[PDB]
RNA sequence: AUCG
């Protein structure tokens, strides 16, 4: 306790809890790609996003998921790359079975 | 950008 105390390892876990994350690998991959105090600044600005009432997910359908706000961070987060973005989440668990020709 |  003296500055932020941001371990990405305990940061990783403190948004999971605080989001109530279902899919906590991808809530703890932001923090290990844009980093641990990034994803607390997050944090702070979840609340910015909570006094607005913003967020669309994937589907649009369901709207303002206490997760999924914290998803639209990475789409409202002023100083990060579009490209870290879709790596994140966008991706979210996808593998190849060698793409086309999958030799079974 | 949270529909497995």
């Amino acid at each position: 306790g003296a500055m932020a105390e941001d371990s990405q390892e305990k940061v990783a876990d403190e948004i999971s809890f605080r989001l109530q994350e279902p899919k906590k690998d991808l809530i703890a991959r932001v923090v290990r790609i844009i980093g641990n105090k990034k994803a607390i600044e997050l944090l702070m600005e979840t609340a910015e996003v909570e006094q607005n009432g913003g967020l669309f997910i994937m589907n649009g359908s369901r709207r303002r998921t206490p997760g999924g706000v914290f998803l639209n961070l990475l789409k409202n987060t002023p100083s990060i790359s579009e490209e870290q973005i879709k790596d994140i989440f966008y991706i979210e668990n996808q593998k190849e079975y060698e793409n086309k020709k999958a030799a079974r």
